[PDB]
């Protein structure tokens, strides 16, 4: 079901949802996949996560313009690392309104990211304060607590069985939790379980670094995280 477009791969998940995949090329690293989402919300398109680079992100915009040809109303990025926020300048050059966790915007300069134009804040139960996420349509944004990073956020897509874990969630066969340099090893497992609880009807779990998985992804991530906590 994957389709190549330039150096990107797109996979349709639902009538109005596609996963975008881009691959990092510095000289020094493998071709590392990163996934995000494209959501058609009627007469506009919503983007979750940039690609690694501005150029790659501009390719995503060209795919959208060709294959959907509606205006991109907004992008939300799920934390301040390159694979999620590397393409902010391309979004801004295209005049797209960008949203991130307030904490992601505060971290951005230290991480080398361009901050999003707008800051999301969250209630104590983890749900985005809806004043800070105006006209998000089907995107249900949830901060599950610190895990992969302090600022990681997650997104459910209303009307579908899809929830997006970002880099918080790893696939049910993953051997490790990936990059833990910025991780909160005490709270990670609870944050993975909270994501599962926030979207209890989602049966397709989309994540940054593997194909869409079942809910087993969530329970396998929380286990690896608790193993890490107890060492
Ligand atoms: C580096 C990237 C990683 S670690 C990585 C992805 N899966 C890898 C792997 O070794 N597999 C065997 C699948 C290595 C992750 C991550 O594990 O979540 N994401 C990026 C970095 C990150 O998100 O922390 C970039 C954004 O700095
Ligand atoms: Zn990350
Ligand atoms: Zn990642």
């Amino acid at each position: 079901g994957d389709q190549r477009f330039g150096d990107l791969v797109f996979r349709q998940l639902a009538p109005n949802v596609w996963q975008h995949t881009s691959y990092l090329d510095m000289p020094g690293f493998g071709a590392v996949a990163s996934n995000g989402l494209i959501v058609r919300d009627g007469g506009r398109v919503l983007v979750v996560d940039t690609a690694w680079t501005d150029d790659q992100t501009a390719q995503i915009l060209n795919w959208i313009k060709q294959e959907i040809n509606l205006p991109v109303a907004l992008a939300v990025v799920t934390h301040a690392h390159q694979d999620k926020m590397g393409g902010m300048d391309a979004l801004h050059a295209a005049g797209i309104a960008t949203y991130a966790n307030a904490l992601s915007n505060q971290l951005a300069p230290q991480e080398g990211m361009v901050a999003a134009q707008h800051s999301l804040t969250f209630a104590a139960n983890g749900w985005v304060e809806p004043a800070t996420a105006p006209n998000f349509g089907p995107l249900k944004v949830f901060y599950p607590g610190p895990g992969h990073t302090s600022d990681n956020i997650t997104v459910g897509i209303d009307g579908t069985d899809i929830a997006f874990g970002g880099c918080l969630i790893k696939d049910s066969k993953a051997k490790s939790l990936g990059n833990l340099g910025d991780a909160d090893t005490e709270h990670y497992a609870a944050s993975a379980r909270a994501f599962g609880a926030a979207f209890p009807k989602a049966s397709m779990i989309v994540m940054s670094h593997s194909a869409p998985d079942s809910r087993a992804a969530i329970t396998h991530t929380a286990r690896m995280a608790d193993k890490l906590r107890l060492v």
